């Protein structure tokens, strides 16, 4: 009869490794109907079929469909997750992999998508994934026109998860009980907050005194955290990480769709925090039904401010660069 | 043919509110086969049937059944969760409800159960719930004879859980991201560690400075945390809390059965921590497939040590009384 | 700021054994905000506190609270599950337990709740649990005035669940893969459809031929199914079943809230099925975002028609008794 | 202290698309520790790292590691899922994609892995995924030497899942409530049992008579089911389906590890069923803690027997050829 409860709808703009994987999580958990969009014809339909098949195997019921027009993909989307763009510069060695070099390639793609979001789903919650992340979020914000609390970028939840897993291993505890955060720009200048590491809220410092972990060891973990993306790029040979990036993005989408109010670091709009304005950078935030509801301005020690400033310079330089392109 | 992968088995010794509720969680998550045991005959069989029906409704497959003998209930249990005993003293005003008053009624029961565990499943992991919790864990340890890392009491995860829900409501965040801990003995002398509260590892002091919450609010929250049990007893009229207590005990059991190594505060054996020996008390610990794999010692400050020390005296006095009064 | 994604809200009208258990399921699964209402004061606040504490323990975030006024409990409820009423007749012996005897006591309670639903949440989905079920849904229908596709009674999913568990045990397979259905009036006249039992879609007859189970065994299971509610009443001593009943009603509400379109037997409004009109009785149905989306009319053999007619007569007499009372 | 509850361990031999995806399910659901093994160097390590990262994101705790020796990968494996092998013959047009063409490229690989299992984890439950499925299960069985109930092939759950999705869409109901099964060999000769389709036990015939679906519609659904694999091969351009295959394999692995006794059609050893001996073919079976605990023989009508006989003839032919060409 009259539909009273409508399933949530998530449009995956870009159906590569991450888009498909996020679609998988949606089908596995029955979180929402899924739309797979991409410029590559055919592939999206193959994945949609494969995913629709998953719903039977795992006894869930959501609709997964491919769409090749912006209008069909975006109309009615409660949340739009963008992964469209390149992951590596063509004809460039894995050792020279740089997220920033992707800017000239993905800038125009993010812009076009945002103009379409503005046209077809101006009230949606946008989650950007495309690199260089913090820069692409701004481009997306300017082109989409959505309120600044309704757009963010997935980056720091992934970096923090990496940070968390390494600490968890060192301590021999579930990463569920390791709170470790990475803030700043998603890249070599990201800032792992070693000082803020807690084990179920217990200061990491005590674990150092009790000899469970050493200061040197934690510093090495922070370093491993910064280069984890490039490490996977090198091991994989082709493309980059997608399982954790997909899981992080969906976690954020979920906190939004279910108004959970999780505390998740991500690339958020700056309203004066740290003296920053009209830009996006990775900071701890609360994601709820009204989108980004809080942005935490942590007190930084000398070393952290130093690293964060460099993170800020990197971002502002990238945004200057995009402004020069168009 | 031969069974190669056997389901885990959790024996609920006591099939009242909490025992039946824990049985429900196992059924809902297909966590393990469940055995319901109680001195009251008839009732656990009714709950076993009800619970077996749940498996159909939620598409899971675990066996849920009642056993009336200790031998049939305990044999083969990977984990034994004890809730057997009284929640309230007969003919006593809810205004006067006290967990310590139960000491005379539950001691004997807990001791008998431990003697049976020693007899039927000495390799099991024991999770005690029966109040007064910290004293009972010790009685259970002595009677069962299991290694000290294979036994604990469920309490602080519940107390921290309450602490967390209140903080989460004051900050408008998911309790998943509030790490608030309560240590000490489960009672009026429990120690809500207000100074240690974090929001995804971020010091609470930052939310205080930001003007989102005040120290005053936090202290009122710790006070609520402490009287949360009695509050529910008074509201309910009969019995006490069971939904969160059951979820707490099962989360601990799951961390054991799956070797998750989650960091959950519970009543654990002390062998030097905080200067305590031969006793159990609420402390942050790591629960893994080897039982209590680690007992965390926090750097308490003067005021905290004073409150913890009061908690220590209460349980030591009671343990001495129990030993003094024990039958040969 | 502006809330865009709002959690679903389910009101439990009646906070005894079943209302509290359903609240438990909502909190454990982060299914929806919960409201506990009851005529008894204090108790609902006690359970609400206990349940809110659960969210922390299992890392979910939903609001659980007690409300004493109908206006507070019902306003905004996406779904209302009614368990308000008695489970046993005061003074009557357990051996003489009957759902039909509860009619004089619960009919007035249900009618009042219906009028309050009309007033505060006419657009909600109503799931009645209070016995005598099929009769009570009718009472709720007339008093509430909601669309005929927006009200139903929970009973047969529970009866079928019991039916499936017993069959599952006889065959040594997961109940997940046993399709067993009970239709008719929730009572001694309920009709377990032995002939329609399938194991992952495979006819039960083949298993009979393979000697996995005998026809006599199936018939005894059908009988056990019929008397399961009383068997539990007798074993419990006080009250009746609540774990499976609660799970059954939440499964129904979930199929509604997420528009799953599950095929769940329940008490639904008849528009001519079996020649039944202006009444409610248990039949297989499809529950989705638009409430009862389809009612399935199975072909019945001679014995089934015979047993079903008794089911119909049972409930028609009950509805007759109610019109005489109010 | 001593570990008492050890996590389950699943070894993905072959860490391509399906192998990696199954590891994801294990990490997402905290089902078991995972070992990613492959002959391609580096790639498994990249995926293991990425999957270990997932555990933090979704708050679970299982170990995910890459292993380059058969011994490290296989020792202690409760279950081994083999996806090692080719998906398409190089240089052949997608329009000419045929699973049987893979036989000469994957048979030796499957045999080797089997030889290593016999040595390193003879008590494991083996789930083969590599095509051509039914023929590879037999090679694995002979090479590995495990009891016939401890090995099966994943295929019909996938085929049946596609079958169920299409029917569910036609009826506008959840696939959870559609029981549709495909038996026979995983290929063009697979048998979608249209006549056995039920909606929560209710026969599809009634929906035809009531005008909800048509005979042609169901026929197109059976046909669409048979060609689904190739359909995705052609759409994707490179490789073949992996999301549903992975979920089907892990669902089977889970029924074994949790002794759920789910009724899942899969490639199982035949000892008389439908008159077949010494071979594997897709049939409904019960998967539990003792591996394949029952194989269901369905009554087939004339047309079904004709089609099933056709799939039987295909696999027996191949099994014969494989044996003739096997290396000493
Ligand atoms: C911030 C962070 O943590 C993180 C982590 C991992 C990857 N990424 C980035 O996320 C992006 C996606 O990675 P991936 O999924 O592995 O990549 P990949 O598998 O290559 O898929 C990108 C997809 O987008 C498609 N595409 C290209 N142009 C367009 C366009 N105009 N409109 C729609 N689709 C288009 C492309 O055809 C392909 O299907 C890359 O830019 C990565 O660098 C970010
Ligand atoms: C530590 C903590 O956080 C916490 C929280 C809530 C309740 N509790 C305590 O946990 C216990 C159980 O709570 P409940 O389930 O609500 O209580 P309740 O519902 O009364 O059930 C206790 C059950 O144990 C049974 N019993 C009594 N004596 C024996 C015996 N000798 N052997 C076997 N069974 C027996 C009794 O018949 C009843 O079915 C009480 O002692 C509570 O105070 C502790
Ligand atoms: C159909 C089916 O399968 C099934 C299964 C089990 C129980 N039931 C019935 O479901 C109902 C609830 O069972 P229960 O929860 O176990 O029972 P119980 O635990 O007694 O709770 C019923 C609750 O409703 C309350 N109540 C009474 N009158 C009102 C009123 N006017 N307004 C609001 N609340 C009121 C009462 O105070 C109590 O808290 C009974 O009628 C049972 O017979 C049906
Ligand atoms: C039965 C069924 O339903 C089904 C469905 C989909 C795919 N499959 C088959 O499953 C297999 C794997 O598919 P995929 O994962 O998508 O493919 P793909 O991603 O290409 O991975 C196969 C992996 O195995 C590796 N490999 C090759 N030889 C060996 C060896 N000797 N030892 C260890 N690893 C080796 C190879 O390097 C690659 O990483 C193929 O044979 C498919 O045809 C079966
Ligand atoms: O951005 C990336 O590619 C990463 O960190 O995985
Ligand atoms: O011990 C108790 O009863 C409590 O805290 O709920
Ligand atoms: O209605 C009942 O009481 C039952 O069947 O459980
Ligand atoms: O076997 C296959 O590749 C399939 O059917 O997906």
């Amino acid at each position: 009869p009259a539909l009273v409860q409508r399933r949530k709808k998530v449009a995956m703009i870009g159906s590569g490794m991450i888009g498909g994987t996020m679609g998988y999580l949606c089908a596995l958990r029955e979180l929402a109907d899924v739309v797979l969009y991409d410029v590559v014809k055919g592939m999206p339909e193959g994945k949609a079929l494969d995913l629709s098949h998953v719903t039977s195997v795992v006894d869930t019921n959501v609709s997964v469909r491919a769409e090749y027009s912006y209008e069909a993909a975006l109309t009615g989307a409660d949340c739009v997750i963008v992964t469209a763009g390149l992951t590596k510069v063509p004809g460039k060695p894995d050792s020279e992999w740089s997220r920033n070099d992707l800017l000239p390639f993905n800038s125009k793609i993010i812009r076009e998508i945002g103009q379409n979001i503005k046209k077809y789903c101006p009230k949606t919650f946008i989650i950007v994934v495309t690199n260089p992340l913090d820069c692409m979020v701004k481009v997306m914000c300017e082109a989409s026109g959505v309120p600044t609390n309704m757009i963010c970028g997935m980056a720091c939840m992934l970096d923090s998860g990496r940070f968390r897993r390494y600490v968890a291993d060192a301590l021999s505890v579930s990463p569920r009980d390791v709170q470790a955060t990475v803030i700043g720009t998603h890249g070599d200048c990201m800032v792992p907050l070693v000082r803020y590491i807690t084990v179920n809220g217990y200061p990491i410092q005590k674990f150092i005194k009790d000899g469970v972990v050493t200061e040197k060891q934690l510093e090495e973990i922070a370093e491993h955290t910064k280069v984890s993306g490039g490490e996977i790029v090198r091991f994989l040979g082709q493309g980059s990480a997608y399982y954790a990036p997909a899981a992080s993005a969906v976690a954020m989408a979920t906190s939004f769709l279910n108004d959970e109010k999780r505390v998740i670091p991500c690339s958020v709009y700056c309203n004066g925090e740290y003296g920053l304005k009209d830009m996006f950078i990775g900071l701890p935030a609360v994601i709820g039904g009204a989108g980004i509801e809080r942005v935490i301005e942590l007190e930084l020690n000398e070393e952290e401010k130093k690293q964060f400033q460099k993170s800020v310079d990197d971002v502002m330089a990238l945004n200057k660069a995009v402004a020069a392109l168009q």
